[PDB]
């Protein structure tokens, strides 16, 4: 289907954000796939642009005013007169105060709307904003380390000009915030596969299904711990060929969370780079307009090495698994290769769990017109 048109954002100011001291949330880790890629030369293949700062307008087509409000009003030095303000809000402990934090939210929304505005006007074929993906924002609180819902934001200015988006989430966490927003209409589909038990954040059951005009409009494939690899490909391409052919989207959203990798800080997975980059592989065949965003990811070496591939595979430019020197260097060895190799961790998905979860998910896409 020939070689696409890729634009990426992105700003230099990104990686100065800091969540504080033990947090596991590190910007930074946007600064190390930048300085990777721009290594590589990927830089001679894309067009780059810088994010514009989204205003606090542009964030309530979606968040209350009373939410947004306190967000650009909120800083380490005032907290103290907000106490109630903040507990009602869901921020100041798993979601911290820090310096500059509606300005991170602006640029990590901007990137977003940018790229899906860039879609619309038929100015390229794919974007590309790892700075956004942050997943699990709602309405009107902060939740997961997220404040701002870029990916809600970028679908209602896809919605301008497609009757149907498809978005799809590879977080190894169930992308509830997106399921919530769109969970009764049939104008998006939302499909997330994700670690399912006595974990974060507590939903995405395979009986979640949507309600009312959305009933059968979303689709959770719950899985545990070690999955590989294998198992992973067992079932992506099937189940995203039969969304493509009963749901037909005019535009595609991928959120390419790390966090699903072996050796996470935070996760509990059992994927490669080679393996997390195939689901970019299997979205791109459709050929549409396609926004890739990030998401988590906590093991911050491997971030980097997952978000560079999967540029690389957006753009169809194979690269060489030997790094190239880069302002992080010493962060990749011992080894100082881009690809890694799976732990011994023990899959706890049988083949038989695998298929079975597959074949229900199959007999609700039936129920599609
Ligand atoms: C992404 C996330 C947020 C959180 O509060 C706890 C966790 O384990 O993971
Ligand atoms: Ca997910
Ligand atoms: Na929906
Ligand atoms: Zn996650």
């Amino acid at each position: 289907g020939g070689k696409k048109k890729v634009c990426y954002y992105y700003d230099g100011d990104i990686g100065n954000y800091y969540y504080g001291q033990g947090h596991p949330m590190k910007p930074h880790r946007i600064r190390m796939t930048h300085n990777l890629l721009l290594n590589y030369g990927l830089y001679r293949k894309m067009e780059i642009y810088r994010p514009h700062k989204a205003t606090a307008e542009e964030m309530t087509k979606y968040h209350s005013d009373e939410y947004i409000k306190f967000l650009r009003s909120i800083r380490p030095d005032n907290m103290s007169e907000y106490s109630k303000q903040m507990q009602r809000f869901n921020v100041g402990e798993d979601c911290p105060v820090f310096d500059g934090l509606f300005e991170f939210c602006q640029l990590s929304t901007g990137g977003s709307v940018a790229g899906a505005v860039k879609l619309n006007r038929q100015q390229t074929d794919m974007a590309v904003n790892w700075a956004g993906g942050l997943h699990h924002a709602k309405k009107s609180e902060a939740s997961g380390f997220c404040y701002v819902n870029d990916i809600v934001l970028a679908i209602l200015e896809l919605l301008k000009y497609h009757q149907r988006v498809l978005y799809i989430d590879i977080d190894i966490h169930h992308g509830d915030g997106v399921e919530e927003a769109f969970y009764t209409t049939d104008r998006v589909m939302t499909v997330s596969f994700h670690k399912y038990g006595e974990y974060f954040p507590g939903t995405g059951d395979l009986r979640d299904i949507g309600a009312g005009k959305g009933k059968y409009y979303a689709v959770n494939f719950p899985m545990r711990d070690g999955i590989d690899d294998e198992s992973y490909g067992q079932i992506f391409k099937p189940i995203i060929s039969k969304v493509m052919e009963m749901y037909q989207p005019s535009a595609v959203v991928l959120q390419c969370g790390a966090d699903s990798l072996s050796g996470d800080r935070l996760g509990c997975f059992n994927l490669t780079v080679k393996g997390h980059a195939k689901c970019v592989e299997v979205v791109k065949t459709f050929n549409l307009p396609l926004l890739m965003l990030g998401g988590g990811g906590y093991t911050i070496r491997n971030v980097a090495r997952c978000w560079t591939y999967e540029t690389a595979v957006a753009l169809d430019c194979e690269i060489p698994n030997e790094l190239p020197y880069n302002d992080y260097f010493e962060y990749f060895g011992p080894d100082f290769k881009l690809h890694i190799s799976p732990s011994n961790m023990t899959n706890q998905n049988t083949p038989e769990y695998m298929e079975k979860i597959k074949q229900r998910l199959f007999e609700n896409l039936r129920m599609l017109p």
